[PDB]
């Protein structure tokens, strides 16, 4: 075998010499003999030549071994040897080039990386094509923990790329391996307790059983079954927590209680036997919750349909309840009722729906009979935080919720389709009230119900911050496996899933799903594939 | 490594040492090891076998760090190496010639590349192909100021480029790559102060932030937004200046004031209360105008539109401005208005819009009412430059002008479109008078006013000479670069933009877009690339 040594090889293990003997240099070791995968990143017909496609620094870390070896050295100094194996076809044309940028230089579109000292891989080559980046560096050596100023590696396009056929495929992956040189060293043997880059990658909060197993939605604890593309866009933000330590709205991410102490009670009619108690309160009265002060935690964030009489509502979110008076509260025995909740204007005459949680009054209407009916001025609910929707025969009325129902607080970010891309929605299997036994089999379509994110997600994400985990403008992609296909789903830095289905609303059902897989960041303008099974 | 010298190389040292020692000559300096990027040219399926596609004349220029040393040094003799990078695809056959061809010999149609010793370049190649261009030169080192006979670099077409799909792709692009040959060399070392040839490319003036940032337009300084083509041709000749130090109109390119000493003054209506004051001059009563007698400096070169009565005009240009008597002039304090200018025929009688400037009368008429009316024989006007568009309702009228209502002086360049390519004209967001909020968002589209070419291009065009910066019957071309795709955009010898569209009438939005890159010349036969994001 032949491994190449760099330019600068015999002034590195000399200047490293500060850090004691080397390690980890036996040229014999396999480790260090072959390569082996670092990244993939997609070269599409809509890069412009001189446009950037790959960059990365130096670092350890570019290597499945050395990354693993700097997590027991406190500092590394050395070459990396980088391997282009493009995908390609024999009918695709257009060059690229790869060049090491130096310390002190910036990597953006006006670098001219063509006039460099470059190699140059083209659209249809068999053999990989091979560059190596040696350490030129300022400092000694990189501790593991602040490395220093350190070469990059970028890609750019040299003439773009061609496809002479027209649609269907237009981008080709070009998969990067890596192996060491014979100059890469480690210094200084530390613990393996902890250091290095001092921050968590995106990726393994989102792992194999959260789609095939275990998992559950924002909006009900229903076990996920589909993903559901939306055109146009959407906004949720109940428990739907952004890249950052921080969330627009109440509800804490656990389905435990809801519970109100202040608010006005009243019933209809003369008589006080049989009627449908009507609860309401006003937005920003809610005291207890220590995050937002606009609903208690766990209410559902759905407009209220405006509904009277003996007729069951179509759709909406109905809960089990009961009222209950202030001054150390015993509840009354004789109202426990199912309780259609959400927000309303104009209560308790003309009753509107709301768009807009300002200026809103939240609501809660029983939608059976109940016998006995109060109208005292302090009084509260108790719902459960699990819901139901309430239905007036069986059949299936549609995905709930509607984008258009979904109630937003002011300065939410908003879901927007960019490209070809465009935002999902997470779907489970809920019971609904017009039929009890809806088991995913015959008997009509079984209602679906839609959240925003997977709860994991958001119990993995309410704790660290992620600022820059993620290189705003790009998302952080996965690659599931179906038994017969496969797809890419992104994530933003609003902690929105895409997917590049385009314009269709079709759902997509993960019965035959076996496995996902981090990718990497990956830029908004690439297209996410839709190799599916059919 | 292995560096190729060349077959005069023996004597090419020995006959520049009149020059005394050769500099820069060390065979392990990387900027000799190395090639790097030097031009690319376009090999469409239209070319002729025998076309000559790239041509270029032996100069140290041809490699970026022989022209970077080159302005130290007052002399270089030896050769130079030419690599030939073809994009390609493996479906695409037919092959090129490249031979250097000696001194005394024209580069033309009528030349025979294939007889002379050559390479031949496949359409489908690999590696790249490369030649050497030796220094076969009569003087015995060329002076950087005055180098005297070169050999030339002609690449011709062997056998037509043939794609056997049809549509779509039908041009491949070839790279160019340049290192200098061992026996390359520079002589007796200069002041950077600067020689070399003595003129300037029009590359620089066209840079990144001109169209993403700063750039305001001819007609009013508005920020460029957008490009919208327009098929069949259009002529501006305003502030349009031409490669060379000319122009055919008036108005020096600032936006600062419009005034005007002499002409006639009236009112209509018996009673000199709520009136519309109309001002009227001939064409060629300019004196104070040093550029062009037809027209005060700053006036608008739009037809007049006719109307009366209370309506507001559609379309127009309209300027704040008053009228002022001569004889040290103090203006009348009772006439401020809005005024809308322009050319007519006939006036103060029956006015019609005029096409030429020859025989036409310019008129300024007052579209708000006022409550004094003058109409004194020598008069005058003072109107801003900068100016809004009239409108009876808000909506949207069109883009303006129209390109059949612009004015055109006798003597004047016409837009064609040639090929595919069309022209293109630059547009602006501008405020009207039918809604003063035309800010860009929501309530309709807003209005759209286009000029001809970008004002810092007319500065940096008025003071230089270009008249063989750029070969005629080709265009200058630079590399916009989107976010989603990338686009060509040409620059001929009359101050004309070019893009290759075709029949197509939609704006083309500067949102995305991030940087742009200097190409070089390229023929007007060749169609500029329209791989877009769509």
């Amino acid at each position: 075998t032949s491994v190449v040594t760099a330019e600068n090889s015999s002034a590195s293990i000399a200047t490293a010499g500060i850090g004691g003997p080397p390690q980890q240099v036996d040229q014999q070791e396999t480790w260090r003999t072959n390569f082996y995968y670092n990244d993939v990143f997609t070269w599409s017909v809509a890069d412009a030549p001189g446009s950037i496609l790959y960059t990365v620094q130096h670092s350890p870390q570019n290597n499945p071994f050395t990354a693993v070896l700097s997590q027991m050295y406190a500092g590394w100094a050395g070459g990396m040897q980088f391997r282009f194996i493009v995908a390609g076809s024999g009918v695709f044309g257009g060059r690229l080039v790869a060049a090491v940028i130096p310390p002190g230089i910036e990597i953006g579109p006006g670098l001219e990386v063509r006039q460099f000292p470059h190699v140059v891989i083209d659209a249809r080559s068999l053999e990989p094509v091979t560059i190596t980046m040696p350490d030129l560096r300022p400092n000694m050596y990189h501790p593991t923990g602040d490395p220093g100023l350190v070469p990059t590696l970028v890609l750019s396009v040299y003439n773009n790329l061609i496809n002479p056929f027209g649609g269907s495929t237009s981008a080709i992956q070009v998969t990067v391996e890596t192996r060491p040189s014979e100059d890469f060293e480690f210094v200084m043997i530390r613990a393996p307790s902890s250091k290095t880059v001092d921050s968590i990658s995106p990726a393994g909060l989102l792992t194999t059983p959260v789609l095939t197993g275990v998992g559950n939605d924002n909006r009900w604890n229903g076990q996920i079954v589909g993903l559901q593309p939306v055109p146009g866009g959407f906004s949720t933000c109940n428990r739907h927590w952004n890249l950052n330590g921080s969330t627009y709205g109440w509800s804490s991410p656990r389905f435990a209680d809801i519970d109100h102490r202040r608010g006005s009670a009243s019933y209809p009619g003369n008589n006080a036997t049989n009627v449908l108690q009507f609860w309401y309160a006003n937005a920003g009265s809610a005291i207890d919750n220590p995050i937002s002060q606009v609903a208690p935690d766990g209410f559902p964030d759905m407009s209220f349909v405006p509904f009277n009489g003996p007729g069951i509502p179509a759709a909406g979110w109905v809960g089990f309840g009961a009222i209950w008076n202030s001054n150390s509260g015993a509840p009354n025995v004789t109202t426990v009722q199912a309780y259609e909740l959400g927000f309303a204007t104009g209560a308790p005459g003309n009753l509107q729906p709301t768009t807009n949680t300002s200026g809103s009054q939240t609501v809660a209407k029983s939608i059976y009979a109940v016998v006995t009916g109060t109208a005292q001025n302090p009084a509260g609910l108790f719902v459960m935080a699990s819901g139901v929707i309430s239905t007036p025969s069986a059949n299936a009325i549609t995905y709930t919720p509607q984008p258009d129902r979904i109630v937003t607080t002011p300065g939410t970010p908003a879901a927007a389709p960019v490209g070809k891309n465009t935002p999902i929605m997470f779907a489970s299997v809920v019971r609904r009230t017009g039929d009890v036994n809806a088991t995913a089999g015959s008997a009509n379509g079984t209602q679906y119900g839609t959240g925003s994110q997977p709860l994991p997600v958001t119990i993995g994400l309410s704790l660290n911050n992620y600022s820059s985990a993620l290189m705003p403008g790009q998302f952080f992609v996965w690659q599931l496996t179906f038994a017969s296909g496969f797809m890419e789903i992104g994530l933003s830095v609003d902690g929105y899933f895409y997917a590049g289905t385009g314009a269709s609303t079709t759902l997509i059902d993960l019965t035959e799903l076996i496995d996902v897989r981090p990718v990497g960041p990956r830029p908004s303008k690439s297209t996410l594939v839709f190799n599916l099974g059919g």
